């Protein structure tokens, strides 16, 4: 954009509560009898009453009950801004990243637009009533929870575990109370608010498709879907400037009169690596530059940069083996069968201005575990485009779940006239980042017909699913058919640094129970000491998860992917997590760590005994060996070289069965790293000191 | 309702020829030239006029053709009322039950609606038009027939039996002809108009769902889908206190606090009985209450009150013998396969004001029938909710047809939008009535997408079926295929006291020809006297009615339902009605009743015989004796005992073949009771007058 002047900062919020008729006017807003506070954009209005010491923290005790009466109230945002220069022919575009949801938009006392969605941008064309000097800027939101009182609901919209308020709203189904995430509705800004000045020549979208990929002739065919606003006076008088570079090195300049407003260019490139997941190879882009330049002057009228990966994708249905059955697929990434490992997506916050505060770590968490894909739960927001940016970076694949809550949505036209308005704006904002590799989806009215429909129309090279949603040795686990099991979940207990904190009625805000039944079963009492009881708790969380990644990478090639609820908590609560809300690893980060590696040596249950493997997650062959070793007695179980052919499962021996409860350690040396990881064997009941003392011979984890 | 104002009674209506610029305004209806007189609401147009003595009674003669030019004419009813109390926050709704047709609603010379379909309700927010004092309420209604020349019709819609007047308009095919039922279009406010007061915290749908019922144990698990306006001040302040009872009993109470407008709460109870049709149990009927409460203050804001029965419904399609053939299926209620048998609902009156006046004895023609199952014709209006009521108790299910006419309609939105409104609204009104046990239609725009659509989204315990629509000895009759036959008529000529007084070209107001035929093939020769040709006339109709029950009584369980049409006029018409419009019982009413006997003896032709048969329609089984005379010659043809086996067919005996014509008698006993039936052996034709005597001799009908 020619000029970015951005709105964040201070603005001016007055709050009070909703009459029976909602104030949508500015002489209403200013009318009534409220509060009036600063406020900071992006926010949320929680976050400006708390630096008015109106409101308590809300992350300590009950404190987030307290809330309540606050989802029955309105919010009036105002500011002040100086127009930005605009030259005849020009536009003046108001941005907002999001609006928390339903608003009206006023721009010096007239009427801009209406908002109605938190999920998707919102853009506003304000040439016409901008005026020169200082400018008004007024934004009036009312009750989401009220509004959906405008609304008749269908018998399936009534009595899922998703809220009858989230039914007809296009909101964030979390907001409104999931599991034990508290209900926080909230409102305000939370993205960015920006203003956008566009020449007449401008660029309106710039789509990258992967046509083809060749990775070993270091070849690909890509194509571009360019869509411009251009005038006839300047048809046959600009040109297009493509531009494909990867640090500083140009590979690619091409040079196009624009003729007309839309064109698709192929480019067939060579010297360029394709783009991988972690462990297949390496996550290659480059930066692809297209500009609007006048032929005679030389004027750029417009620029679109986004790093791209050369790759492509398909989703390959098993209808041999359970036919239709949800997660009977793997995914396809340059005609190599991957295997998917990997963490569920959940809300980074439940204000979620701050989840871009919290985006850079909560991904880190993945690239320590190196997870290879992640899947955005659909009861979150849409993440920003940085989270995919940090995606594409990594060579994390991102399976996109739209927006929808457990359980049936409207089948009338209003409602499919929001979701496709969403869905087109989420595809064609997204589509072009490599790490997204799956739309899902969950004649009903909203899976089979309106997102895929945008999906036909707006991005045809993505595979559209619409499906797939005590003693973890248990039969429930061990002899799941699904050859992709998505939302595996175990429950373990924060840290005592995130308890003391964050903190009976507290505790709870039959689930606070499910704690103390699986450490009775593992380790057959409840612990009296708090410590003993978290080690406990957390130890349990931390084998079980070991196991059931363990369990799916020995069984290839019919286990495809693994994905587990879930790296990080939204929220400082006691939930299946393995990180908390303050970025503290629990005991099950680090044992999902050691099973997680590129190439893994792990023991699986056999009939007659323990069955030794190796799991290979790249495209190359490795050669090692690998040491099994009792932990108490220290006696060696085996000991051998083994070959991990690449991307697949190998068995390397068949151990005998040992006695008793008791530990195996598994100390492997690949191209001289050392790599370590460990069995229990035996039956529930454990003695709980006796697992500590193996632990801490085993000399793996603290 | 908090206030229920009636609106009914005396109005001024004034009529006028409808310009060719129709009159919308309440100007321009004061300013046209037309005839103002007294009317009442309820009521039709012709009925008003008829007390002003401007028309002709159009029950007599050809009386009804004279009401043709009125269908030009328009309409505008007017009337004065005062304002009842409303406080702040309260809302005043004006309600009408019935506006046939299209009509210009005004309150106070401002315009609240503009009313489309004459089948369902309307309902207005008149809150802030309203003033203090005497107000004013205006209705200037159209010409329906005028109005389908606003839209241009398919070929599919233009010749099929239907009216091509009905095609693009919703209103009741039956009003512009149908068979013989003669044209009367009709017009005005055909039901109730009241005014409403409703509370901010309202009760805005109750939707009770019986999820599973064990007849035995007594219990039964219903759920309730409620929906309310509550103001979020009102959150976690209000309370919903539910009550079933029966007969002032108390069974069960709960109350739940209202942290939310719509929940849905699930009660399982015990000692409840099953809803059961007519013959297989009682018609058990429990008082459904919910209440909305101020926790504090104890105000009730809202009361919903209704009749509910523990029922289940599936209708199990037979894919194996003609898979999807009409009539290939069979009702189960409360797990058990029902046997139907029952009328087709036709108009009660062709002025529909009067249709409230005729429900009570028509409902009760259906109990002495014993009829457990009633089709409502497509053609007629949809009943209003006393209808159901009458058959919630008295246990008769009910098949409800979308009102469509026998011919295809558009595929454009307009009339699917308008077909969704209709849907929507009918459905929501009558889906709590346990005698409603099927909807029923007939890619076909309509059908197949929006009447499903809206059965899936609201009401989807109840099945959808998008279809089934000379000599009663000949082949056409004893080989039809379907196990379910639906509509099966004979005509029989009405009462003498009936004809006197609706009464050649009067006859006609080849079908009285199929009278004359009828009568030849079983008799002979046409009898001269008016008498002996309506005894003739109704015999005929009396056995062959007779002989189709019997037929597929006698052919369980393969047969599994007998509709029949139909049960009573609703004009003075020469028609196949077993009861004429002023309730004249004919022949052919006593000779079903029986045959529709919970358990019946009854005897099918056979191969080289008679098979005596009987049929036990209920879920007890019933011992008793048998015995079989011929009337002329008063010899025992069989007697002996026979065990009726519960819900199914029972063979007792094979008879041998009489010889030549003659009747025999069927007296059989069950637990002390007397009951009687009689079989025709022979070959037509037969002699009247030895016919008349057979049945004086059998003592069975008079």
């Amino acid at each position: 954009f020619v000029s970015e002047q951005s709105l964040n900062g201070r603005w001016t919020l007055k709050f009070f509560p909703q009459p029976a008729v909602p104030v949508m006017t500015i002489e209403g807003a200013e009318a009534a009898n409220g509060i009036v506070v600063d406020a900071v954009v992006p926010g949320n209005v929680e976050i400006d009453m708390e630096a008015a010491g109106l409101v308590e923290d809300p992350m300590v005790g009950n404190n987030i009950y307290k809330l309540r009466p606050y989802e029955g109230y309105q919010w009036y945002y105002s500011r002040t801004f100086a127009a930005p220069v605009v030259t005849e022919g020009q536009r003046l575009v108001l941005h907002f990243g999001g609006i928390d949801t339903f608003a009206e938009v006023y721009v010096n006392g007239i009427k801009v637009g209406s908002a109605d969605n938190m999920l998707i941008e919102h853009d506003y064309d304000i040439t016409s009533v901008v005026k020169e000097g200082e400018n008004r800027l007024d934004v009036i939101i009312r009750s989401s929870v009220m509004e959906a009182q405008n609304h008749f609901l269908g018998t399936l919209s009534i009595g899922n575990f998703s809220n009858e308020e989230s039914a007809p709203v296009r909101r964030a189904p979390s907001t409104y109370g999931w599991d034990i995430m508290p209900r926080l509705v909230s409102a305000g800004l939370w993205r960015d608010v920006t203003l956008r000045v566009e020449n007449p020549v401008t660029i309106v979208d710039a789509n990258w498709v992967t046509l083809s990929v060749n990775p070993k002739a270091r070849e690909a065919s890509e194509s571009l879907y360019l869509q411009t606003r251009l005038p006839f006076e300047m048809h046959d008088k600009v040109k297009a400037v493509i531009t494909i570079s990867r640090d500083g090195r140009q590979i690619l300049r091409k040079e196009a009169l624009m003729r007309k407003f839309a064109n698709l260019f192929t480019l067939n490139l060579s010297g360029v690596d394709a783009w991988w997941p972690r462990g297949y190879g390496e996550p290659a882009l480059y930066t692809a530059e297209v500009s609007l330049v006048d032929v005679t002057s030389g004027k750029i009228y417009d620029t679109k940069t986004s790093k791209i990966g050369f790759r492509t994708v398909k989703l390959e249905l098993d209808e041999v083996n359970l036919p239709g059955q949800p997660g009977q697929f793997q995914f396809i990434i340059n005609g190599e069968p991957v295997f998917a490992k990997g963490t569920n997506w959940v809300p980074l916050d439940a204000l979620h201005s701050r989840d871009a505060s919290h985006v850079e770590e909560a991904v880190q968490l993945m690239v320590e575990m190196n997870c290879n894909i992640v899947r955005c739960w659909g009861g979150n927001v849409y993440e920003d485009t940085h989270f995919f940016e940090l995606c594409d970076k990594y060579g994390i694949m991102v399976w996109q779940d739209f927006a929808m809550g457990c359980g049936n949505y409207s089948q009338r036209d209003n409602f499919a006239a929001a979701l496709e308005k969403e869905a087109i704006s989420v595809v064609v904002k997204l589509r072009n980042h490599p790490s997204l590799i799956l739309w899902s989806g969950n004649n009903d009215r909203v899976s089979r017909q309106v997102l895929s429909r945008v999906i036909y129309e707006f991005d045809p090279t993505r595979p559209y699913l619409p499906s797939s949603p005590g003693y973890y040795k248990d039969p429930f686990y061990t002899e799941n058919p699904s050859q992709f099991v998505s939302e595996i979940g175990y429950h373990g207990c924060p840290n005592r640094e995130t308890l003391e904190r964050m903190f009976n009625d507290e505790w709870q805000t039959g689930r606070n129970d499910l704690m103390t039944n699986q450490v009775r079963i593992i380790f057959g009492e409840v612990p009296a000491d708090l410590d003993d009881f978290i080690f406990a708790s957390q130890s349990v969380q931390a084998e079980a998860m070991k196991f059931f990644v363990e369990l799916w990478r020995g069984r290839r090639p019919y286990r495809t992917g693994i994905i587990w609820w879930n790296i990080r908590d939204g929220w400082p609560l006691l939930s299946d997590a393995i990180s908390d809300y303050w970025g503290g690893k629990k005991q099950a980060f680090y044992y999902m760590q050691n099973v997680h590696h590129d190439v893994c040596c792990l023991i699986n249950p056999a009939a007659n005994g323990y069955m030794l493997k190796v799991d290979n997650n790249t495209l190359k062959d490795f050669e090692g060996v690998v040491e099994v070793k009792d932990v108490a007695s220290g006696k060696q179980v085996f000991k051998g070289k083994f070959v991990s052919k690449a991307n697949q499962m190998s068995e390397i021996a068949t151990l005998p069965m040992q006695k008793g409860q008791g530990m195996l350690v598994i100390s492997y040396r690949i191209e001289g790293n050392e790599y370590f990881n460990h069995y229990l064997y035996g039956e529930p009941p454990y003695k709980l000191d006796q697992y500590r003392k193996w632990v801490k011979k085993c000399g793996i984890y603290e």
